[PDB]
């Protein structure tokens, strides 16, 4: 382990991750950083810091939302981010340890075994938090979600007495330990070390990128709505079809200040070829070009499926951001529509939105699997769309402004008739929504009492996390603001 205190100079760039906003003030940095060096120097790094008294986060890559890590004021985090080389056994069983990069990950599964695991698209995303949030990506329409093949977890937990040490949760060891490692999120339990899959699926040899852009300029409020019935129609019904689950589409809704909406869907045939473009053909065909809404010329270009992957890799920059999230049962009621098109189109003096967009994800697919409700800690397993609002932007004199903006826009979509007056301002569960995804964490929602409903749904999920909560971590050492409460 390495000790970066603040004599070091390696402070105050690993005091923060990938959003910049946090820590929010210096009295809230952590003191220190422990970079662990291997995985047998975690229950011993971790033993220090709370023998002393000293509170502990945790950081694999870094790409929190929200300040759950780097807000530990004069606190330890424990950082996982150089326990990077995934474990690719002759016999198909891959180890990814926490700090492992999506993309390096993708590359060594890849060359190693030909396999994948479908997770996020963003190259720099760590395994550690991405993993056990339930993370998703391009693939999870044909394969499920990262959770959904994990067969073990190795994990540092703190007893009652404050004595950490390393187990192996499964279906056998601990099973609701590993369970609330299918999905709860992290900062919860304990430090994750590694993930272990018995199996993984075959990577696909082939994909196609669409690309389809809409130019704001000749964007009414008409065109947009018949966009968003398009697109959230399919998935509802054409795209709960087993053949169309290799299609992942990405519809960027966003703000009129970007110039141009753009959709940008991948695709291949469920078995990992573009043998038969034609479902992609007659999605796209439900978009016509312009050479009432239409769109650009629409760009389809093939590649391998490794390079397709690089190609889309990007995390963005280095600046601040905020995020919601929403799970959609349905297509687009005409008041989401219209709310949306409303806050897209809202001039905000002095500050840019051009980074800004409402992203709406084709969803279900394989993740739609109800026997996963009950071993995974991922309830949402009804939404054909899974929404993603941003805002980006460089100086934290432009915070208020960000805020506020993405802040009024998704209390209005989820407003009174399409959501209850008690739940108003949140897509809560029931025939339209399954509420919000514990990776792309939203501390607004704590001005709610029934948060945990959003995340866990309306069922037994969140009473089942808080006894694991007492049972693993009886001393809530682990905790941040949306950590599931003893
Ligand atoms: C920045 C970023 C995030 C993205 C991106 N694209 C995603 C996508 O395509 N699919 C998704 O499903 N999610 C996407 N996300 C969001 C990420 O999934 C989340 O931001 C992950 O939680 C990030 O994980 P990681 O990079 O490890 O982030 P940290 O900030 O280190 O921790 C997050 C969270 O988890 C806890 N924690 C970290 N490490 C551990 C371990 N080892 N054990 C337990 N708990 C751990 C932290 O306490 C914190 O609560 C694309 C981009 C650009």
């Amino acid at each position: 382990t390495l000790d970066v205190s603040r004599q070091d100079p390696r402070y105050n760039t690993l005091k923060h991750g990938f959003n910049l906003r946090w820590p929010s003030t210096d009295a809230q940095a952590a003191g220190r950083i422990a970079l662990c060096e291997k995985a047998d120097d975690v229950a011993p790094a971790l033993q220090h810091i709370i023998d002393t008294g000293m509170r502990p986060t945790v950081r694999s890559g870094g790409h929190c939302y929200e300040d759950f890590v780097s807000n530990n004021p004069d606190g330890a985090i424990v950082d996982l981010s150089l326990l990077n080389a995934p474990e690719v056994r002759a016999d198909g069983t891959v180890r990814i340890p926490a700090g492992t990069q999506n993309w390096n990950g993708y590359l060594e599964l890849y060359k190693r075994h030909n396999l994948t695991l479908p997770g996020g698209s963003c190259y720099s995303v760590g395994a550690g938090g991405h993993i056990c949030g339930g993370g998703y990506g391009l693939l999870s329409r044909l394969q499920g979600l990262t959770v959904d093949w994990l067969s073990a977890v190795d994990i540092v937990t703190v007893d009652r007495q404050g004595r950490a040490a390393p187990r192996t949760v499964d279906a056998t060891r601990d099973p609701e330990l590993f369970r609330a490692c299918r999905g709860a999120g992290g900062g919860n339990f304990g430090i994750i070390t590694a993930y272990t899959f018995a199996r993984l699926p075959e990577a696909p040899r082939e994909v196609a990128l669409a690309t389809v852009a809409f130019d704001w300029a000749a964007m009414t409020p008409e065109r947009f709505a018949e966009l968003l019935r398009l697109y959230g129609e399919y998935w509802e019904t054409r795209g709960k079809d087993p053949d169309t689950w290799g299609m992942f589409s990405l519809l960027k809704l966003t703000h009129r200040s970007a110039g141009q909406i753009v959709m940008l869907t991948q695709f291949c045939n469920p078995d990992g070829t573009c043998r038969d473009l034609s479902v992609l053909n007659d999605f796209l065909a439900r978009f016509r070009a312009c050479a009432l809404l239409c769109s650009k010329p629409h760009t389809v270009v093939r590649y391998d499926w490794l390079t397709a992957t690089q190609t889309v890799n990007g995390s963005g920059p280095n600046q601040r951001g905020k995020y919601k999230s929403a799970y959609m049962k349905r297509g687009f009621t005409a008041r989401e529509a219209q709310r949306i098109y409303t806050h897209l189109t809202r001039t905000v003096p002095g500050i840019d939105l051009s980074q800004s967009l409402l992203q709406v994800d084709s969803y279900g697919g394989a993740v739609n699997k109800t026997e996963r409700i009950a071993d995974t800690a991922v309830p949402q397993r009804a939404s054909v769309m899974k929404l993603q609002y941003q805002t980006y932007w460089t100086s934290a004199a432009d915070d208020a402004g960000h805020l506020r903006w993405i802040g009024d826009f998704y209390r209005d979509v989820y407003g009174t008739p399409d959501v209850s007056a008690p739940h108003a301002g949140t897509p809560y569960p029931g025939d339209r929504y399954e509420g919000c995804y514990i990776n792309y964490p939203d501390v607004d929602m704590l001005a709610y009492p029934f948060w945990p409903q959003l995340y866990y749904g309306d069922g037994d999920l969140y009473a089942f996390l808080q006894r694991v909560k007492r049972r693993y971590d009886p001393n809530n050492i682990f905790h941040h603001a949306m950590s599931v409460r003893p």
